[PDB]
Parts: structure tokens; sequence; C-alpha cells
């Protein structure tokens, strides 16, 4: 696929601290068309359920639509294309051969733009998946990392090395979103990156991409994005079909954050 | 309510050409909290069905939520507060006494951020409603007018006197949205304005507000917004529950555009 050249292929050295959670992230199609990003999340039972977090605006919100989604694992460029180069802006060499079809919708809610699916097919050990941890505490972090499929193309990584902020979407009054500021010449996110995770420094999901002003040409405060918060989605719309808590902590352990789980 | 001072109270002379479609627009609450804008739309049978167009991201997509929504008609400042003045930025004197409760969802679709509700209660003649026309043709216009409740506060009007453009949301590749550019010191839209109509110069709904960079301090290309298009929503997700056509032209007249219908 094709995305902005300033983005950073996950196989680049910039991915060296994220070789586990890289394997959580997937691209998917909707009604056959490459559409959005999501990622696999662990739950407090550490049971490998195929919980797959994405964005509500991607429209994976009915049983009918979820039934025919196709999830593509391990779609990334085989080599590190220099960020900012014509190569990085070119069609990559990723494979779309490792896939699975079908899901059900466990919860969805507009306010924090989240959808939690559960994929129908158990993880194929051969795909070498990872279920990422999460952190639902009400706080900002000193930096964060995005792993995403911009334009639903090969997987990329984008780092933030400044504090997050809490606000409503697009800077409005509110607390539903984490505002993440990209590096002046670093990776960003693009349409199709929606639903991709943002990870704390401890590699725990804090939210999933809603949208924002960033692009490779964006400067200043425009080089940033908003993530619907796990903190907010945890309680969501106050019902099991509109929140994360029933799914990610079904046994009521009281966990405020958990670590990931490998397929190994 | 309180909204940005650059906005223009509908009773101002700027509303002199829109005294009909002003009466289409309402503010509404969601689980009791003032939340978003929507508006009444005519259909090809001219029958006063309470079709009420709003934005999908406002989250009025389930029977439970739609059943408890409250719609507030004729909420506007009684006098024209000078745009840009401290008065315009102050709490207004609108009334929230003319209301009705409850709706059902007729159609919704994420890609053009639309929801078509049908309100449960037939129009009270005393509220003096108007059902606006619509135009589903695939084209730009030379200007456009927004009527909306920014911050879900008193009703405002914003005029665009330059051409619209067609794009995806936030300027992405696509054709799902109408991009409307506000006047350098004119009215804009704000969170809470979502779901409000944009009208052609002929006063026909062309779409409903999704979002965008505008605010009273925005300049240039940022002083603009994106509306999910009626053109796009007409066919929507390809089923009656995901598109406008079955509802706004149930009669199968083949109309490409219709005019409005007054309570009289
Ligand atoms: C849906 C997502 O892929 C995008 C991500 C944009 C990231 C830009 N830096 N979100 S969005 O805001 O463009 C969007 C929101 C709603 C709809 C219906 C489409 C696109
Ligand atoms: C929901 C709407 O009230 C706003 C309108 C913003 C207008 C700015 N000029 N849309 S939004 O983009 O701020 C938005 C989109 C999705 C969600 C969940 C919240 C807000
Ligand atoms: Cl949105």
């Amino acid at each position: 696929g094709v995305s902005g050249s300033c983005n950073i292929d996950v196989v680049c050295p910039e991915g060296n601290g994220h070789r586990d959670v890289i394997r959580s992230v997937a691209a998917y199609s909707r009604q056959g068309t490459m559409w959005c990003t999501g990622s696999l999340v662990n739950n407090s039972a550490n049971d490998k359920k195929m919980y797959f977090l994405t964005a509500n605006h991607c429209g994976m919100t009915t049983a009918a639509i979820a039934s025919s989604m196709v999830v593509y694992w391990n779609y990334q460029n085989s080599t590190c294309r220099a960020p900012g180069s014509s190569s990085s802006g070119a069609n990559g060499d990723g494979s779309l051969a490792q896939s699975q079809t079908g899901a059900v919708v466990r919860a969805t809610n507009a306010a924090s733009d989240f959808t939690l699916l559960e994929l129908n097919t158990a993880a194929n050990p051969a795909y070498n998946l990872f279920w990422a941890g999460w952190d639902r505490r009400d706080q900002n972090f000193a930096g964060a990392t995005a792993i995403h499929h911009p334009n639903v193309a090969e997987k990329r990584i984008s780092h933030s090395t400044v504090a997050t902020e809490i606000s409503g979407y697009n800077g409005a009054t509110g607390t539903s979103h984490l505002h993440v500021f990209w590096q002046a010449s670093g990776g960003v996110t693009e349409p199709g990156s929606s639903g991709s995770p943002i990870y704390s420094p401890e590699k725990r999901v804090l939210g999933q991409l809603h949208g924002g002003p960033s692009s490779c040409s964006a400067t200043g405060a425009d080089r940033s994005d908003y993530y619907g918060r796990v903190f907010t989605s945890w309680t969501g719309g106050g019902t099991s079909a509109t929140r994360l808590s029933d799914w990610l902590d079904a046994a009521g352990t009281g966990a405020q954050f958990i670590d990931g789980l490998d397929s190994t």
C-alpha cells in the first residue's frame, strides 16, 4: 500500500522497543475494501480471546458488517525505507496472505469513538500474535507510541516524546481523548490509521486513534492527533454493549492496568 | 447557552432570507444532557413525517438512546446581539420550553456521518415547524448557509459566500463530504453544532455537519467545516437502514431535489 513518506516502517530501528506489541496490530477490510486499523488486546483472564479494538467511526458496528470483515496480520514492508524518502512514499512489499475472516461486535460507543470486536477465528500460532496490555488510569504520560496502518498500507510506527494532554476531540472541552503530539520530523497518522492503538511507555494501550490534524506536511500543533481513551471507554455508555469493562475484566479482578500476553 | 461571540443570532438581519428553514432546526439532549443539533426534512410525499437529520457521531443510533432524546424547538436569543461582542459571547435568553420527547432510528451510516431519526410525536402546529427541502445532486454550490446550535446554545446562522468543495472528511481523498469555507469574520460552527444542516442558496439541505477546524479564532483554510453529503447518504450503506432514499423518497418519485413544506 501507499502512505506518506515521513512515516516509519515498523522494521526500522525505531521499532526495536516494540517487537511484541507490533504483533498486536492489524489492518482490516470492510465489505471487501481495505478500511481501518485495529489491535488485539489482552484481558484480565489472560485467555487469548480475540478481542480487537478499533474505532467506532470505521463503522464495524453491526453483526452483519463484522461478519465479513477480513483482518490482515503481519502486513509491513520487509525493509526499513528511509523516512522522508521517495521509497517510503512508494507502494510497499507487504504481504496480505496471513488473514482471518469474521467477527462479532462486543461493544461500541461514539463518545470515545471505540469499538471492541471479538474475532471469530482463534489465533493461528503460526501468525505469532501478541495481545497487548492496557492501562485505564486517569492520567497523562510523558510520551507514547502509535503502531498503525496509515491509508491501510504497510504497518508504521510513530513516536511522541512529549507529554500527552487530556481533552475532548479536536481540543474541545472534555476528557474523552488523549491528545498526542508528534515529533517535528517524525511519523504521524493518516486516514486508515483510525482504530490503531496508542501505547504508554510501558507498552499498554491507552486509547485508539480517532483523528486529528496531523499529516506529513503538518507543522506546529497541527502535527498531533486525538485518541479515544481507554479510561473513558472503560465505563463508556454505562452498559455492556457500550463499554470495555465487561470484556477486558470479565471476572472483576479490579485491575487498573495489565501487561500483554504472547502467543508463545 | 454560551457559544463563541463571532456567531450570529438567527434573529439578526443575516437571517432575513431564511425565516422558513430557521424553523427546521432544533437542539436536542441525549440521556438528559444538551448534546447536538438536527433538523426536519421534507420528503417527496409532503406529508409532515417527523424526519429529523443529525450526525452519527452524536450517538443517537440505538432505540434506548433515541427513545429518551428531547428535542427543543425555537431556542434562540430574542434580540440580535452584535456579532463579535461580549454580549454575543454571553449566555443568551432563549427558551427551552417548547420540546418533544422520543424518536426511532430510521437509518444511520458512519461514512457520511449521518443519522435519520423519525420523532415519535407529530408536529404540534403551535411550534410553527418547517420541513426543509433537500438536493441530492452531485455538485458544488457558489455559497451555502448553516443554521445550527453551537455548543447546543441558542440558534445561530453562518454564511459562506465562496464555492463549496467535495472531499473526504478533513480534506482526505473522497467524495463523502462538502467542505464549506466561512467568511473571515463571519459565523462558524462549534462542538454541538454537529448534525446541523447546510443549505444550498435555494434553501435545500445538502448535508449535515460532521466537524472541521473552524472556531471564532480560526483563519484561512482552517475557518471551514465538513458536512456529510445528502448525495452520499442517499445511497449510503446500500440498505434501507443505512441510507436516506427509502425515507425521503418512499414514494419513488425519482426526485433529485425538493422544496420545503410549511406547517401552514
Ligand atoms: C477513520 C480514521 O482512519 C481517521 C484517521 C485520521 C488521522 C489523521 N491524522 N479519522 S478521521 O477523523 O479522518 C474520520 C472520522 C470519521 C469518518 C466517518 C471518517 C474519517
Ligand atoms: C459532534 C459535533 O458537534 C462536532 C462539531 C465540531 C465543529 C467544529 N467547527 N464534531 S466533532 O468533529 O468535534 C466530533 C466528532 C466525533 C465525536 C465523537 C465528537 C466530536
Ligand atoms: Cl468522527
